[PDB]
């Protein structure tokens, strides 16, 4: 087509720097809205601000959808950028409260826009694929010990191991090692005195696996450097 | 001998993929049996399912024992695969309850069958042999401090250090650092005010050794790469 | 100018070794002043000692400012060395109590003077610049989860998430993993039973990011060695 | 001189393997003596055993001192081997109870005798010298924050920060992160609401330094391999 003009504006630096400025202003706005006193004083300016920024972001997404239609929905950053826009597009009384809490995720658009942020985030995602083998191992391991722990402690201890889900949680807690013994294992042993046969091996296996996953991360990082 | 036929079926992909499907179905079954309501509704279909799958697995192990007899009992994956089959072969009322909880280990047959899982598990086992020197060091160290801590705190504090085993446990807990001070050392110091001479050095030695073991894992991994 | 004499004294070893000896004597002095009994016995000798050492340090800084004026205020070690001198130069009744507690920082002048200490400290500072990308990521992440957690739990749980700052703190605590579950998440779930959807993902993201930052430190260290 | 005979016996394998067997027998003995029931049954055989083994070890040390006099007291393994022998040589009623608890250290003679154990222990000691710079840094840092924390919280909180030593301990506890917040910082903030300015930076500095020390261990290990 002005199509060259609108694609030289959308891909212009000033357009994306401007929506960056709008993102930062909105983040401060969202920070201030937690103050109940600030919300008694300037509750109207901020909400009108939120409305004007949501409309700007929606037209900005419409333009970005136009200038490169096929890529926009095959590109992860813009896909997410479209989804957080959409989630906050549904009016706050049109959705459940949880939708209004998710609206906060619209600040990650700062990670979307800032290219140093893009670089680092896709670096962490890049780490993820090697870990799949040991994540699959470990979630099978957690499933098995959830099952055994439910069937072993979930009547005398229905608070912690009564369910499969409760056992998943208490096992994750034991894995992070928080309160693993004065909190879970010792009270257990007040009734089942060989409960440490279940948990001490569990601790050993889970910690060994975690260490090895970390070392794995490290060598995958280093191989691209020694080459 | 059909011996070529049965060894072209046992070593066929479909046979092992089928027992993989059976393993997954059984894992979901075992997951559902923890629900007491599901067990009131469909307690019979699942138990008949468990019986038909245990017979399939037992004939599958019999065939696998036949086609390569000598290797089957000199191969770790199949050895374990035989043992978990056997453990759940003993009827649930023929054994103690703990046997029924061990039956859950039959889901690790998924690690046995899936070759990506085999690769990663034998990778972790491969890590293990280098660690033997420092494991032997450390268990001697734990034995010595168990002994000293029992003889030092196990009358005024029989809950935690009254025995050698109780001291082993409380020392392992202090090693994982859980509640090491507000939980153990400080209550101790209410009666023995120099108890930190025992535990602070213990903490230092045990943490230093743990770090060094991890670094050791790392360099053993890296040497095979710089070569 | 004696200017050559005073610059051959300031840059002399004995001058800086002497202020090192004075720094150590002052550190022991500061250690002793916490004893209330020692302060009843020799409260006067130590305070006169503090006054004579502060005057020596102030003239030492005046000389060092003279011999190389332009560099002194463009050099970090001496800049800090000037600032800790100044902070304790304000009389103890001229400032708030917090100023008297900051006076203790005058012992880091030992890190300033000792060159092995300088080497190691600037080594740690040298590590810092690479971490900026992931620190910026993470503080955005903490800001977002502070906001969501305040809006989600800060009425039923005003102690922990009532404010943005309180939520920052409780989230940092959950990040260090201290008491994350028996302390925060479980009491929460007594009222909001899906609170683990908020915290378990938070734990996962924050731990993964921390691991990756550490690995990043490591590879940055190693690249200067494989080269 | 038989001097060749006694030096071909002392340096014989059988002599050192025999004292290894004696060390293991004594370790089991020491383990059994914690049982009060075993001590009612066989309290005499074990004590006579302890006496016969202590005499064997003392003559063994006398022989080892003879065959190479100058080296024995310039060699760390044998020096320690001499000292643990001496500590348990003082009769149990001739010393304080703590001496009888130290007698347990005579089991580390197993690390002294076993050469794989020697290899690994001197490997860990070998790691230690590089860490000196950051240990010296850190103990200065701990001294400074002990001082500030005593002067800041040791009247309203004399249990934890009343002394310099108590503050050292509570700071070490905060460093290991155990109960750092629900245990120390939060109760503090009930009276001093900006106590997190002191501890959150302390946590950050101490953790960063710890990470860097570990990375330092790692690169020192790796440089001897890339060479
Ligand atoms: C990216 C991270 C940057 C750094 C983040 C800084 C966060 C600062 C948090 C500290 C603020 C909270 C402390 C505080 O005491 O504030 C009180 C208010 C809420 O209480 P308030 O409503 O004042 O009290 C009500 C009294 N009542 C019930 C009797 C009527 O709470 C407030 O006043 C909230 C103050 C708003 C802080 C907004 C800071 C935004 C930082 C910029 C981040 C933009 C990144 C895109
Ligand atoms: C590939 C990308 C990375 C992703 C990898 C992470 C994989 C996580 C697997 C989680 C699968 C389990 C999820 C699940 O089954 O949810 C169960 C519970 C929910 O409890 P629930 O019963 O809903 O609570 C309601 C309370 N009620 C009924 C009494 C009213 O919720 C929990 O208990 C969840 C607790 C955490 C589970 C962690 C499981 C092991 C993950 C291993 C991660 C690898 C580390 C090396
Ligand atoms: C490998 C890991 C994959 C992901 C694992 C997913 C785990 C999901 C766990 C969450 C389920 C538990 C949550 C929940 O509230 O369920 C309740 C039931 C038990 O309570 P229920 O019997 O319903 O209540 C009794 C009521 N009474 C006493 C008054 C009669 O508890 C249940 O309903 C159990 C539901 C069965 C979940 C089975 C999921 C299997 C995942 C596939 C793994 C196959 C790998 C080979
Ligand atoms: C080579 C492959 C890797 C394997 C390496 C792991 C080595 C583990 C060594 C364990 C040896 C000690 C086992 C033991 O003596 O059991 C004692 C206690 C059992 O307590 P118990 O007295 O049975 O409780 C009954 C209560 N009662 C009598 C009052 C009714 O049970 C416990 O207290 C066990 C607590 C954990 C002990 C950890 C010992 C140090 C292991 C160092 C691991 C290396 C880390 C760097
Ligand atoms: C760099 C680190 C080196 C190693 C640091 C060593 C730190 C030693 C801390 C242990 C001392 C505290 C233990 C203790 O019980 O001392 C008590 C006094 C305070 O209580 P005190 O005033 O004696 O009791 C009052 C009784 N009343 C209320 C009834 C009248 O508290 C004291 O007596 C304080 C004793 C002063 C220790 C000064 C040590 C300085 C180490 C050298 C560091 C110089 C580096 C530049
Ligand atoms: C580049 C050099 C390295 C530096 C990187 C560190 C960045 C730290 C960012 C901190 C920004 C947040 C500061 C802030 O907003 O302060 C809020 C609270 C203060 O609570 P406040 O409301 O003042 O308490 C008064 C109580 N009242 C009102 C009821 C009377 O104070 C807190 O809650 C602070 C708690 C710690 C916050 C940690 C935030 C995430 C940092 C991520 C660090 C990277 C790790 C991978
Ligand atoms: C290097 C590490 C190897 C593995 C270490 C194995 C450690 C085993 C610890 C578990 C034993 C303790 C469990 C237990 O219930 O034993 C009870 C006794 C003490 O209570 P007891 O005196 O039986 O009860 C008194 C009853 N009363 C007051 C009413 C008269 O406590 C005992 O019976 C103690 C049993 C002695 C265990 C000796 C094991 C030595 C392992 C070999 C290490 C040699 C390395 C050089
Ligand atoms: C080169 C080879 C490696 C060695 C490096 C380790 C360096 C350790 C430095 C320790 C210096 C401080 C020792 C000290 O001053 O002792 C003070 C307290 C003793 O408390 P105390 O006042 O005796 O308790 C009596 C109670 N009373 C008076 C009320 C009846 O006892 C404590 O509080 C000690 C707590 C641990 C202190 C840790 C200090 C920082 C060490 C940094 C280690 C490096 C890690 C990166
Ligand atoms: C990233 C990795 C390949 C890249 C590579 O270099 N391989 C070596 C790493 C090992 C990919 C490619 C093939 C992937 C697995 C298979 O789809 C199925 C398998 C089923 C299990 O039930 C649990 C998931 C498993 C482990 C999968 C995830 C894993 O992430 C693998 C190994
Ligand atoms: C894996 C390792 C060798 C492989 C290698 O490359 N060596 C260098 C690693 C050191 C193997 C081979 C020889 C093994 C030791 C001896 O049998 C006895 C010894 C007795 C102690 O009481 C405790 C166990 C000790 C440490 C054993 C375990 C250890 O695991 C060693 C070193
Ligand atoms: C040390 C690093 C460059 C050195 C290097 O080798 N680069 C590769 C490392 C990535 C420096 C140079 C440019 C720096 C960033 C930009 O100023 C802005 C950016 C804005 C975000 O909102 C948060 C801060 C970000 C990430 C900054 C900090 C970061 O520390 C960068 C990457
Ligand atoms: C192992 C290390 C040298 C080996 C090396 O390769 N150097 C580079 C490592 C840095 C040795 C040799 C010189 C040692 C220091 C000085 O005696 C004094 C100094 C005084 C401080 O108040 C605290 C102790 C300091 C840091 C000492 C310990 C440290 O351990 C050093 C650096
Ligand atoms: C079959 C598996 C073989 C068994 C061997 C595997 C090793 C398992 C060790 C036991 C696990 C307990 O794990 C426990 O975790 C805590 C976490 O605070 C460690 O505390 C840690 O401090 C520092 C700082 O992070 C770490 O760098 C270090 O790795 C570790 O010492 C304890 O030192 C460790 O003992
Ligand atoms: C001026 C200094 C610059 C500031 C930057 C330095 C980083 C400091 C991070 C904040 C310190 C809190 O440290 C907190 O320790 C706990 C210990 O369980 C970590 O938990 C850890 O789990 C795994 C398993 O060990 C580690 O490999 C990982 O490094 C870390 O995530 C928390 O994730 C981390 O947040
Ligand atoms: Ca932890
Ligand atoms: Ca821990
Ligand atoms: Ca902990
Ligand atoms: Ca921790
Ligand atoms: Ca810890």
């Amino acid at each position: 087509g002005m199509y060259l003009r609108i694609t030289n504006i959308v891909e212009s630096s000033f357009f994306t720097k401007f929506i960056i400025y709008l993102i930062v202003l909105n983040g401060i706005t969202m920070g201030l809205e937690t103050s109940k006193t600030f919300m008694q004083s300037f509750g109207v300016y901020t909400t009108l601000f939120k409305q004007i920024v949501i409309t700007i972001f929606t037209i900005e997404i419409i333009l970005r959808i136009y200038v490169h239609r096929i890529s926009f929905f095959k590109d992860p950053w813009s896909l997410f950028d479209f989804f957080v826009v959409a989630i906050s597009l549904v009016p706050t009384s049109s959705g459940f409260e949880i939708l209004r809490v998710l609206r906060v995720l619209r600040l990650f658009r700062l990670v979307t826009a800032v290219p140093q942020m893009r670089k680092i985030v896709s670096a962490l995602i890049s780490v993820i694929p090697g870990m799949l083998s040991v994540i699959a191992l470990m979630t099978l391991f957690f499933y098995i010990f959830a099952i055994m722990a439910t069937q072993l402690f979930g009547e005398r201890f229905p608070e912690w191991f009564g369910t499969l889900g409760e056992s998943f949680y208490t096992l994750f807690q034991v894995m992070t090692q928080e309160s693993w013994s004065m909190g879970i294992v010792r009270p257990l042993m007040e009734v089942y005195p060989y409960a440490w046969v279940f948990f001490i091996p569990f601790i050993f296996v889970v910690t060994f696996v975690m260490i090895n996953l970390v070392v794995a991360i490290i060598v995958d990082a280093m191989a691209i450097l020694n080459q």
